[PDB]
């Protein structure tokens, strides 16, 4: 009596009917019942119920029945144990906190990492490797984005902005830059019109941040025809809009893998970012106050102002110094010049190293896990599902 | 004879009675005795004693009986093995040092991470999410703490401290800052009085560092009425007391999780902090002496003073340079200017990188373990104890 | 019926013939067939097939048959499991992505880490420890390479380049340096001729980068006889060729182990290098643009130029500052001087720390694995293959 | 025939006599022989040999017999497997390189971490906690070492070295410093004489570096009586000897644990230190040459000297800049000022980060392992060897 033998994959597990009967509703509980013989695969010759499952983990499942705490066996992958306890009826949200982080790891990484001529029209936006025209158009858009960025960076230069003797006198940009900008705008407008030709699910097309960036970047040049008092303000904000013209590089870099992994890492490590920002804000505030007060101890009594010989004339300046010093950057534009100031400075450097090295390793481990998983899923050749499951 | 078969969870373990008899007082030892049959669950049909326990770890327990050294099986969580050996009677302080740190890990992290209208009065200090009035009062205290801190930081500024032509002539602060400070003091005194209304266990309320900070921060303004020769000294120390007014931000940030984890990490990594401070002190002293002597080799014989062309006129200046250089901060206010000085400087930079990267990774690993455990225990939904233990 | 017992190394595994029959072509599939008895080692007494293999992993192989997903048992080394599944017929490219990176790890590291007087002639290029003459010649070439490098570094100095009153007036190098260079060239030409005497597989000898470096380094001196208008250009490029004379140190350092491990790490971490370069390029571009525009907000309206008080007169200067600031180098030649500029600067420092600490740990882990494996394979004494395999 | 059943700890392992017979000389080989029955514990009832050992690892030992490669089971501590294979007769130097580093880890860390009134005389040098007089004398020597160090550091100061109007005119040190030095010398000489009173194994006492440092530090003061032409040279070298007076702090810090762990780490990581020094030397040389040549591209043709506007007037200056820049120190005393120089500078910063982060993590992991093991062995309470081994 009350002696039941479970045969799992050829390994006989023995236990009392009470231990099975503890956790109700689960399959083993139904086993403990008196009418189990009829319902299950039970042979009267050996008085053992036979289950065709991995025995090495059924040990741990039955252990959950015995003691009362479910743990993850550290010798099997999380998904294997997940599938086994799913079969046995155990809820996965019961595992002890000692095992939860190792267990729910692959599934977290996986979850985070996850009209006739219209195909030919849309073939200019598909992946470059998906065709030959696609790769050609991709190379061309790469060339033109790079040309736009170089024109921008050279337009801000002095050599290309001489000031003419024209009378108000201001520097003017060379015509060649404006011509190259016009060419790039013509090409980008052609691409944008071709991509507007076919726009399925136009709501998501407008919600697509890349097309938003494209349109905002192409707005300032096109506004040359549209553009006197309001015109000055709109030109002033048009410079700020043009400022985004460097953001067209994400159009090219979106097809990279490391960047998608970085996006997933950022989106999945919000808590650690908030933690880092809070740590830095507290450190900056405290050390700015401390250095501002330390540097006033040695202030000369002659000068009317409280601080004349110190860079730390107030606390916000302390904020700047504290950031530069905690990140071990150390420009040297402002540094302590009093023994008290030097003590506070040494404390700031050490505390900065520590409170920067606290959450950054968490973020780095997240990126490492996501990058390894993405590189694996990329490397692994497409499978043909060799295992034909039985009916 | 001397052949005993232990049946643990359906797996038959065989061993000699002598091996069991080695370690006395334990349950298996009692098994080895001649009257075990009567006391234990022994069936004469198979001459095997039956224990309803995990067999995969009973292997390792019996191994401790056999060889004489207790180890932790690396395929089970520390708590699972802890509970198993606790059942078998093995003392947990016997495990070999090769296994102690992996074993006693979760339990270390866990240990470190651990009248009618009076409920409505006290509801202003409970958690914000615990009510609606609570969250409102929390937002209001947040606004007022931030306003106090901004008033402080702007009060130390020059733009808000013009010097009037009043005759002694000193800069005076604008009235608007004093008015905002008065408002914030009124609000904080109202909060403090409401929280004094109900003060259970007043000894711990006074021992509560947060209320201490609150009272010390509210003392200087209230002392305006209380406050001639002693008055100058008390004002001088009152500025230093006001210096703490930035510490009211911990009142808000105490409810954050990362900060509690950081507090536990600090309190649990005292040894590594002392190690870091000793390493830095030795490095600073040695390299200050070395650079001070190196920079004198090339001293010009003309100048009467020993050092005129070097920033390293003495050793304490060496302390400052050595800290700035070992933390890879490198302000550039003082740097070596002699080939010997440059050799010593390169040695200082490398030795600083090394003796800073020695203990900091230990501290970082501590924080990582505590943060993962705290985030797990926060994420895991409240359990309902599905396992109804048998009587 | 449909009940088959597999005996693997004395452990009886039981399963249905259907589960074996799922995955076809594999050995167990052939077992499931009706004529298995004749073909395999089957004894009718126990109706069990006997396989002389590790049972602890046959559990996981049969689990692949049962569920349909192949995993790596985390309690056995990758090569052990590799050999077991190779025996059983399972393809190794079926393991789940959760296990692929741990599994295919040692094999990745291993793959990356992998006429009578002519022996006496060639003995001057073999390993130094391979003979006594070899070690002597190696020491001599070490001395002469070091002498060449020191002559170069002193030749570029001022103390050794006085300007004589000879009439055009230019500084000339001392004769002693030219004599030492001549001596070193004589020795290197003797070595190179002796090594040309015996040159098996001359195609790979010319493809050998070390000999290429040797010949390019020995070309400029020998060109003294060969060398008026073209002569000036060839001397100008000859200085640039001489620039390589420091590269002869790799001839000596090639026999070091850490350097070969570093070469293998570099060649095996191309993807992470491209990732680091893309991250740095995006960060540099974005932050250069941001700081250039931030620093113009506070520009004084008096000056005709857009920026007079800021170091950030254009964007490329921003590139330089952004690199120096993201690597936490912080020279201090250029730094923000406007509250907006300081905000952008703090963002640059933090983003640089983060996007530098993203891929560098991946690269560091690669080097650590390769270095541990190389040091192991070096330390382990040469084996004598104690296991005489059975026929 | 050729079917042998090994019973290890109640688990029946089955294999062919040939597989056992492969590896000769080992215990299992002797089992395979025809006269094994008489020699071993064999019962004819079940035709199984019984061994009272852990079965979970005998699986892997028999696997070595089967396949031919010995691996470490990743689910047992290295010492447990070591003892098991030691019992079975397997040589420990056979494990595959995939397992060698995990296996030989604890044993590496452990190996690296390892007349009547004469007891009362020597009690002044024993551990402080070993008595009360011992702790008192230790505190007193601490006070006096600290006083000596402070006297030294203040003696090098300007405030304590005024120059008197005595006629040659040089600064002289105050008498109070000389008096304090005399007091400290009296105390140290008393300690040294008391410790010379009892000097067992005087060869090792003289080889003891601490006593060497003590005697060298006490020599200069005592030489006041001993000390005209040679006297100036001996005073000049006496200043350099006094330079060691800061080394008396190791006398106190030797009893610390972290410092002994650091000493063991250094002594056990010589290879990685040599690797770091070689990496830094190659980087410094290459980047010094590169920056010196890059900065000359933009040299103005007017100046007679090759370089007038650049800090990089020669290559050794390049060595200094390259160290300061690769360690991300960045003083700012010298920095590139040409677009080519800036390119080379960015390369130097990145290459420095990389080739510094290559071996330093290896060294850091060594220190972490040694520190964890030492802290464990310190924490663990003294055992009483509960396991009374059987005869
Ligand atoms: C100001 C500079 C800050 C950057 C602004 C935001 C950059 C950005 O949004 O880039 C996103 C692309 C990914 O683009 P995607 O999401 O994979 O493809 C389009 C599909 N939609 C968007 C319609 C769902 O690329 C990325 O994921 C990069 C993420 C972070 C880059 C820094
Ligand atoms: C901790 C919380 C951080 C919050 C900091 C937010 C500050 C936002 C500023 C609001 C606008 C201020 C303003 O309008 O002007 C006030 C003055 C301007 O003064 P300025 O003349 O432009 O400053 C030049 C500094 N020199 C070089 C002359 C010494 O301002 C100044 O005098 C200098 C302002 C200093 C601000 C430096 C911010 C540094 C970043 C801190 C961020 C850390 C968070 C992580
Ligand atoms: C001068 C600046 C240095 C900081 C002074 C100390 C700051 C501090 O004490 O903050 C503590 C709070 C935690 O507050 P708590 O302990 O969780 O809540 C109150 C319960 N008592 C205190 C009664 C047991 O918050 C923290 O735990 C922060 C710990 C470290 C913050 C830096
Ligand atoms: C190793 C052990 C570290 C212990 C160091 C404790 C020092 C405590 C100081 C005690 C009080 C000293 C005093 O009263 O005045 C003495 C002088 C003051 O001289 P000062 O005029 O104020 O210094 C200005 C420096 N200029 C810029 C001119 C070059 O002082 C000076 O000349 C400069 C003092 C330099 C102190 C810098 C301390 C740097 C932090 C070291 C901490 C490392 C620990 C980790
Ligand atoms: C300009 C400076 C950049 C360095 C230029 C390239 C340096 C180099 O090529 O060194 C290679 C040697 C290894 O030499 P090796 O490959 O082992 O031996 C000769 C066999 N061959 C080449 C014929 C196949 O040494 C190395 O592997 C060092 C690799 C990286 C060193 C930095
Ligand atoms: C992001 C993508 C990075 C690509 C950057 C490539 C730049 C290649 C330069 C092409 C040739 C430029 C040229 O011929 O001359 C144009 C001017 C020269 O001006 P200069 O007088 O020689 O600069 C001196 C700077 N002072 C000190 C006066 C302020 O040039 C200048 O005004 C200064 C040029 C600044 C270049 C600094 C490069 C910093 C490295 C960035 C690399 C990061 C990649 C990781
Ligand atoms: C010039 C500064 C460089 C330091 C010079 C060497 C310092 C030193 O030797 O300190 C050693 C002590 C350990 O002293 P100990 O070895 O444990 O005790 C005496 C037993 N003997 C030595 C007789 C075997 O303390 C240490 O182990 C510290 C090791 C490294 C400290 C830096
Ligand atoms: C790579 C291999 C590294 C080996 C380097 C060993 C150098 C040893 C020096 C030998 C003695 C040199 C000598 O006697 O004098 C020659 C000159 C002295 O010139 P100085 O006037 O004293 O230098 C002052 C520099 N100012 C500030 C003026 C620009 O010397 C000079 O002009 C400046 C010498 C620059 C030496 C700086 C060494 C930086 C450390 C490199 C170590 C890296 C290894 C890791
Ligand atoms: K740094
Ligand atoms: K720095
Ligand atoms: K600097
Ligand atoms: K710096
Ligand atoms: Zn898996
Ligand atoms: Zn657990
Ligand atoms: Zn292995
Ligand atoms: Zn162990």
């Amino acid at each position: 009596s009350e002696r039941i033998v479970i045969n799992v994959g050829g390994t006989r597990h023995q236990t009392h009917r009470s231990t099975l009967r503890t956790l109700p509703g689960t399959r083993l509980a139904w086993l403990a019942e008196p009418d189990a013989h009829s319902h299950f695969d039970y042979d009267p010759r050996a008085d053992e119920f036979f289950f065709d499952r991995h025995p090495g983990v059924f040990a741990h499942i039955l252990n959950y029945y015995r003691t009362g705490k479910l743990h993850c066996p550290a010798d099997v992958c999380g998904p294997l144990y997940e599938e086994e306890l799913a079969f046995w009826g155990i809820d996965e949200t019961d595992v002890e906190p000692c095992c939860w982080m190792t267990y729910r790891q692959h599934r977290d990484a996986e979850e985070a990492l996850d009209r006739r001529w219209q195909p030919r029209i849309w073939a200019l936006f598909e992946d470059p490797y998906s065709s030959r025209y696609a790769r050609y158009v991709a190379f061309a858009s790469l060339f033109f984005i790079l040309v736009s960025i170089t024109t921008f960076c050279l337009e801000t230069h002095e050599r290309f902005n001489p000031i003419v003797n024209k009378t108000y006198r201001e520097a003017e940009t060379e015509a060649f830059l404006t011509y190259i900008e016009g060419v790039c705008v013509v090409w980008f407008t052609f691409e944008f019109l071709m991509r507007v030709i076919f726009c399925p699910n136009k709501v998501e097309f407008i919600k697509n941040s890349l097309n938003i960036i494209d349109f905002v970047a192409i707005l300032p040049f096109y506004l040359e025809v549209g553009l006197s008092k309001a015109a000055k303000d709109v030109l002033g904000f048009l410079r700020v809009v043009r400022f985004v013209r460097i953001l067209r590089i994400f159009k090219l870099t979106r097809h990279f893998v490391g960047l998608r992994v970085l996006g997933h890492t950022l989106r999945a490590s919000t808590n650690e970012f908030l933690l880092l920002i809070i740590f830095l804000a507290l450190g900056v505030l405290i050390f700015a106050t401390m250095i501002y007060y330390a540097e006033r101890i040695g202030a000369q009594p002659n000068d009317p102002s409280a601080s004349e010989h110190t860079h730390f004339k107030n606390i916000p300046i302390g904020f700047w110094w504290a950031v530069v010093t905690m990140t071990t950057l150390g420009y040297g534009d402002m540094y302590p010049q009093t023994w008290s100031g030097m003590l506070v400075g040494a404390l700031c450097a050490l505390a900065g190293v520590l409170t920067i090295a606290m959450p950054v390793p968490v973020i780095v481990n997240n990126f490492g896990m996501y990058y390894s998983l993405a590189m694996a899923k990329q490397k692994l050749p497409k499978k043909k599902k060799k295992h034909i499951p039985r009916p």
